[PDB]
């Protein structure tokens, strides 16, 4: 009944309505707009919100989602990869989920930069890539772990812990165990970098802005939001937010289109009953 099938459609309702609204008019104010003809959205119809944008000339917002703290990007473009290891080295990124599959970014017609798998040059920043540890996370879903060195003349080195799922296709929601598991695992990576700063007394653990984990799929609406509304109902702080203001808030900081999915937006109602927690505001 607070699950059943009458709550759900209400539900839908409610966020069908604000994924309406949000639709981006041109040269919208409430988004972040291309500069001087330089491309900035991967996909035109999935902007960046520009009151959380992170940086002027990324297509990436400040996500916070009752305490939950993150950073949603779309995949950078090349032309952006200077810009986006800038943005991860500043935020002191205590982790990157690249929830992009192997066969998306090998499809040269994706335009898809590899990244976080290979050496590279960005400009002035120079990027190590090293490949730890793969874990299993149940149904067959696989992760790559990476550690990216960035460097920079004059800047401090900054290394970054990597979670790369390998084979969550897109358009596709992963079951709720598989997103618990992930979750889990993203988190606890964050936990350990954390920790690892704490530990050397570094100011930037007490900046809000900053340590924020950075996820990321192809669009970074879709696979993205599923993986945050997930860690957000794995914080412990954020007891009595609903599925309803979760994805409201999701919404209203990046775009419309978060939680791309039914079948998205199902798992997260899974989670939720699994937790007694509510669907829709009272
Ligand atoms: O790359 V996603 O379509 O799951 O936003």
């Amino acid at each position: 009944s607070p699950y059943g099938p009458e709550a759900r459609a209400e539900l839908s309702s409610r966020l069908t309505t604000l994924r309406n609204t949000l639709a981006p008019a041109t040269n919208d104010p409430r988004y972040l707009q291309a500069c001087g003809g330089e491309k900035l959205n991967r996909f035109r119809d999935i902007q960046c919100r520009r009151q959380t944008a992170v940086r002027a000339d990324l297509n990436a917002n400040y996500i916070q989602v009752g305490n939950t703290r993150t950073i949603a990007c779309q995949y950078p473009l090349q032309s952006q990869l200077e810009s986006h290891f800038r943005m991860l080295a500043e935020n002191r990124t205590p982790v990157l989920a690249v929830l992009a599959s192997s066969s998306e970014i090998a499809n040269q017609r994706f335009g898809m930069p590899d990244y976080f798998r290979q050496s590279g040059t960005y400009g002035s920043i120079t990027v190590e890539s090293k490949m730890t540890q793969q874990v299993g996370l149940g149904d067959g879903i696989m992760a790559d772990m990476y550690t990216l060195t960035i460097r920079e003349a004059g800047q401090k080195t900054i290394s970054v812990p990597v979670v790369h799922v390998t084979n969550w296709p897109d358009q596709t929601a992963v079951s709720s165990e598989v997103t618990k598991a992930l979750a889990s695992l993203v988190d606890q990576t964050a936990e350990t970098k954390r920790n690892m700063y704490e530990s050397k007394g570094s100011s930037a653990v007490a900046d809000d802005s900053k340590l924020r984990p950075v996820i990321h799929c192809r669009a970074g609406v879709g696979r993205t939001a599923q993986l945050i509304g997930a860690m957000c109902m794995n914080d412990s702080r954020n007891s009595q937010l609903s599925v309803e203001d979760m994805v409201s808030q999701m919404r209203v900081q990046r775009n419309g289109i978060m939680v791309q999915k039914d079948e998205q937006l199902d798992v997260l109602i899974k989670l939720a009953e699994g937790q007694g927690r509510p669907l829709l505001n009272s």
